[PDB]
């Protein structure tokens, strides 16, 4: 009745296993992990408290590849075989995808004990902003600097925006070489060229103020775009590796966030403190409610992170909404009669109050929005073990959660013909967002209780976007002056470009390129320049 004997093979194998040649050795270094991935699959396949796990052959790795080309095909192909509730490996992490209303719901709505943002967040955004805001500090610490934000995102504020940004728009149709307006009547142009520069710009001039503004005209506006190199997804695996880019990042993070403490420094010392710009407004109101202020490098770092989530989003809407207007010159023409009605012809100047007149221009803005959801994906971090109503699923501490309000904006279910680009699936609803009921405040304001709409390009819950409003404010700007101004269309051949999934936001694929042309080739614009 020996086993000792078997047992004794066992150590002997173990022996012969490590004096194998190098050239099985690291085969079964492949091969081991390899099988042992697929069995743990198999194995986990049989689990009933499990959402289905989507297939993969390469450990680690997982879905990385057809998840980070083509989220929303992915998505589709796995709500048919799965359902709206599935796990994919993405990276070394688990992301179990909640499809549809419901799945916004589980996600903005969980609780605050169950799922963290700043979990999966800040080691992307931390060194791009800096330390001790947004998610480089407890959740009730973000609630409040989103409090004091939103404190400089008044209608009133919008109102002295307006100007503001309307006179950035057309110094950049006077002075920059993209157009060149008193030169060259009709001109070819890159949109993600264009956009970027053009939100930075009224973005600067609106929030930051003037001298910020004034920056930009130098080489300081470089560092934005070091600053921008930093955000980027390969920092969302690899949040630190000695590369050259991390350091750019890393020392524009510092020079921009000195700038702007320089100018507050300036401002304190001069009492020069005003109601112009987000500056003077955290200058003002940064005492969290234990009394504690903000520093001067936090509110800096803030700043940074505000411009920085109006950036992306702002500039590819931007893109996006005169890339689906350049196949449709009916709609430039119903965007310009009502250009013409609300403003009498041109006779009257373009105000807040106006931009809130223009329904379609706004519905516009909405439509794109819906057809382009700037973040594919957004995530939280498992905290606790959760469980899934009505299911038997339970999702274990540790995964992650994946909400896409930009999926479900795409489904004929919730949206006829969703695919098709149409500004009048919006009529008798032009506003930004609706709470279709009750309230709740997290810090911030009164916001939806509610999550559940498929239309969610703001997401919802404490997470929720506090830009909204001043993002239609600029895009109206933007938009109304563009209409005004300019008719174009594309070049030969060319359509709406399919959007590229890879970067930080859906941004299109490039060069997405249109030809403009002046509504009045005589029309000068005016003020000096070099
Ligand atoms: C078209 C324009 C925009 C879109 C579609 C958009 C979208 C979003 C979304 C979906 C979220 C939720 C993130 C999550 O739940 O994980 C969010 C959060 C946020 N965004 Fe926006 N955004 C836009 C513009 C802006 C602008 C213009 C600003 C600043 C002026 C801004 C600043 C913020 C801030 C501070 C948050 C809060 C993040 C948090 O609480 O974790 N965004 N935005
Ligand atoms: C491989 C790919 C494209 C994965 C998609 C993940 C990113 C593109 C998205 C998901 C989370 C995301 C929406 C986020 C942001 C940008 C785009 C992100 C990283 C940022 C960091 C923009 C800056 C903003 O101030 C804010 C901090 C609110 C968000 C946070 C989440």
């Amino acid at each position: 009745s020996i086993v000792g004997e078997a047992l004794e093979y066992v150590n002997i194998g173990l022996s012969h296993f490590l004096a194998l040649p190098l050239a099985q050795r690291i085969s079964l270094i492949i091969i081991i992990p390899f099988i042992y991935n697929i069995v743990w699959q198999l194995l986990y396949s049989l689990r009933k408290d499990r959402p289905p796990l989507v297939f993969y052959w390469i450990p680690w790795v997982g879905s990385a590849v057809v998840y980070g080309m083509k989220p929303y095909e992915f998505f589709e192909e796995c709500q048919k075989k799965y359902g709206d509730i599935f796990s994919f490996v993405l990276l070394g992490r688990v992301m179990t995808v909640y499809l549809g209303p419901k799945g916004h719901e589980f996600v903005f709505n969980a609780k605050l004990a169950d799922v963290s943002a700043e979990a999966a967040y800040a080691h992307l955004t931390t060194p791009v902003f800096g330390k001790g805001v947004i998610y480089d500090c407890p959740n009730s610490r973000l609630m409040e600097q989103k409090k004091f934000v939103k404190g400089a995102l008044t209608k009133e504020a919008f109102k002295s925006y307006v100007p503001l940004i309307a006179e950035e728009v057309y110094k950049y149709f006077r002075d920059s070489k993209n157009f060149r307006l008193n030169e060259r009547t009709t001109g070819t142009i890159d949109v993600m060229v264009t956009q970027p520069e053009m939100t930075i710009f009224t973005a600067s001039r609106s929030l930051l103020g003037k001298e910020m503004r004034a920056k930009l005209d130098t080489d300081f506006a470089y560092l934005y775009s070091d600053l921008d190199k930093g955000f980027t997804p390969i920092n969302f695996v690899f949040p630190n590796l000695p590369l050259e880019h991390y350091r750019k990042r890393d020392h524009a993070q510092k020079a921009i966030s000195g700038t702007y403490m320089s100018l507050i420094k300036e401002r304190r010392k001069n009492n020069d403190i005003q109601d112009r710009d987000l500056i003077d407004s955290l200058m003002k109101n940064s005492t969290y409610k234990d009394g504690v202020k903000m520093t001067d490098q936090e509110i800096a770092n803030l700043l940074i992170g505000v411009l920085m989530g109006g950036q992306h989003t702002s500039a590819a809407t931007s893109a996006w909404i005169l890339l689906h207007l350049a196949e449709r010159p009916d709609v430039q023409q119903e965007l310009y009669e009502e250009q013409m009605r609300v403003l009498d012809g041109g006779k009257k100047e373009l105000t807040y109050d106006l931009l809130q007149e223009m329904p379609l221009l706004n519905q516009t803005i909405k439509e794109t929005l819906r057809m382009h959801h700037p973040l594919h994906s957004l995530f939280r971090k498992v905290m606790k073990d959760m469980h899934v109503p009505n299911t038997s699923y339970v999702i274990p501490a540790g995964y992650h959660v994946l909400v896409s309000p930009g999926y479900t904006h795409l489904r004929d279910e919730y949206f006829p013909n969703a695919h098709q680009f149409n500004i009048h699936r919006w009529n008798n609803d032009s506003a930004s967002s609706y709470s279709v009921g009750e309230e709740v405040d997290y810090g911030f304001g009164a916001i939806s209780k509610g999550v559940s709409s498929p239309y969610l390009p703001f997401g919802g819950g404490r997470h929720r976007c506090i830009g909204e409003h001043f993002a239609y404010c600029q895009l109206g700007v933007l938009m109304s002056i563009f209409i005004r101004t300019l008719k174009w269309h594309y070049p030969e051949g060319k359509t709406v470009p399919p959007p590229d999934f890879t970067s930080m936001v859906t941004l299109p694929t490039g060069p997405a390129k249109i030809i403009w042309e002046k509504r009045n080739p005589e029309q000068k614009i005016g003020g000096r320049h070099h």
